[PDB]
């Protein structure tokens, strides 16, 4: 038998762990790189893992996403709800949108946050 | 001296009171009621007292302002302050505009209105 593991080079890429066998040898590779020398370098994007138009990035043994304005969480999968603070002023109806939110404001209020009182001209 | 208060029509026009002179006589108008008969109804738009693309509603006596959103008061001369009511969260600087605002949020948070927390994630 020879030792592949104790030769000149890591037969193994990307810092994998060589293991000799009799007749051959194997490589235990860092998470993130497959292949029977850990020649490669998996995609973890390539199941399109991030939604709503993000970016996903393709990292070692990880991905990660970027979100488009009014997305948030892993996949980027929640639309994120602009009414959860209570924007609006005055028991207004707040409606949740992309990145932005609207109010239907109560009789007597206007007003983008329901801020303007009208009771006293009316 | 005719009483002309006292014939078939009352001279004074919109109900304006009617006072015997000798020789002649004299109307006194309603508020908002102009000229020697109190013929005119005074326009209280005149001046445009209706600011920032406003509608005047010529009334009597008297004129009242619909303001275009995002404006407020008696001649729609204030530009509402959507900050006004603090809507960023995590002390963003909240920047404002016309019916609506900005929010330039702290490192880690984004969104809206700061909602989204980042830490986590970096
Ligand atoms: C990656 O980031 C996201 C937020 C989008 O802007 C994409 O177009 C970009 O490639
Ligand atoms: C009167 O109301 C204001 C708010 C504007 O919409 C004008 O165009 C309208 O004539
Ligand atoms: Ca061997
Ligand atoms: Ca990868
Ligand atoms: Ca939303
Ligand atoms: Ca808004
Ligand atoms: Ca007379
Ligand atoms: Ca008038
Ligand atoms: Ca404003």
């Amino acid at each position: 038998d020879v030792d592949e593991c104790s030769l000149g080079a890591n037969p193994c890429e990307h810092a994998g762990k060589c293991i000799n066998t009799l007749g051959s040898f194997e490589c235990q590779c860092l998470q993130g790189y497959t292949g029977p020398r850990c020649e490669i370098d998996v995609n973890e994007c390539v199941s399109n893992p991030c939604q709503n138009d993000a970016t996903c990035l393709d990292q070692i043994g990880e991905f990660q996403c970027i979100c488009m304005p009014g997305y948030e969480g892993v996949h980027c999968e929640v639309n994120t709800d602009e009414c959860a603070s209570s924007p609006c002023l005055h028991n207004g109806r707040c409606l949740d949108k992309i990145n932005e939110f609207q109010c239907e404001c109560p009789t007597g209020f206007t007003g983008h946050l329901c801020q303007v009182d009208l009771h006293h001209i009316l």
